[PDB]
């Protein structure tokens, strides 16, 4: 209903972000992911974790990417209930990754 | 209506994923976002198929994404909506390829 | 609403397809979502268009997507929302070109 | 709500579509979906520009997409919806460039 | 609610666009294309949107990487933005578009 910028960045030395809410509902909708112009020219996968409709956790990759072929990726609002982990799975980053805040 | 993460792999040695749900209270769909290529995936063409049925109740395979890691390693669908049952499966490449989305649930 | 799966292959030797319903009280949509190139498309431009009618109630013809297999083999349309009747045509290329998307019908 | 095609086709003897409705009782919208090159399109930078009203009534260009044939021969816009009246133009490069989406009316 | 179009240009000279109206009305941008002009140089650009997370802090978010030669437009989806919010060219000549709705 209401909503905010959200952004964070994943790079080799710190490879997780953790979006979590004090309890007051909320979602993270995912917008691009993008690689920042010193990352190395590898694939970079980025995963998210968070729980499947049993409630249990999985992980699921979000995007893959390489600076000489595909840079940014946009998830057109890809929305995840929180808490969600966001973590680099491969390459030195930097990573960028975009979004709203929603809270209704 | 409710919003839960959705993930499968597939690869060479399990090339087929099946989403299916139990008659519960709820209307199920299952909303593909993307589709991605994993870093040890071999440079060549990897397709994904759907396999559900049409509005004929015909079983039909449907082509979402050619993807390959040096041209175009991601595709995201944008929340391609399906109802449940469907396969998802790796018809060429050897993978891993990722699909990632939400099951979406609503009275 | 219902939802269902939608594929048609546009090639060579079958460049059209006609997307059509039986008369019903429902209403129908198409909601491409993605075009795809087959592992056997020469590498090229391929096209695809649309064939139905404006507002006005005039036949056109729009271009969906232009791809390559080494540039560009898949491209996402996000839900393009077509009314029936429409013909998709493999406009130019070898193909074979994927189209993927939805059926949507709905009560009256 | 009614949904009808809607396309273009930009070149460079034909630069512009002028998009215009009249009507007293619906209101109309056109939802952009893609940009796109067709096969004959000079391996360059293509720009594809909209003009149009913004919020304080001033008649402005925005880029809608920058393509190119052997690096993203196609654009998708989402439904980039806009009211009419609006210009699309090829700004630069050969074309032709095809703008594809919805004219909506309710 | 309304709808208008909406745009801005980045460039090396005027890194900024700054988009409340005081107003009775909620306004919203909803951005659709990051793109890069003709004179663009070939190097990768990025754009950044600053704006409050949900706490109201002030935060700096990357809403895309760009390049001529491998992906000289991103295309954002819709993602709305409520104001005050500056759009900036992090890095990269420009100029670089950015495309979308104001809706109020």
């Amino acid at each position: 209903s209401q909503n905010f910028l959200f952004g964070c960045e994943l790079k080799a030395d710190k490879k997780e972000y953790s979006f979590k809410v004090e309890d007051d509902e909320h979602q993270l909708s995912l917008r691009t992911v993008s690689l920042g112009a010193s990352a190395k020219d590898e694939l970079h996968v980025v995963e998210a974790e968070g729980i499947n409709y049993e409630g249990k956790t999985i992980k699921i990759a979000l995007a893959s990417l390489k600076p000489s072929v595909q840079p940014t990726v946009s998830l057109g609002g890809f929305e995840i209930t929180p808490p969600v982990i966001l973590r680099l799975k491969s390459g030195s980053g930097p990573v960028y990754v975009s979004g709203q805040h929603l809270v209704a």
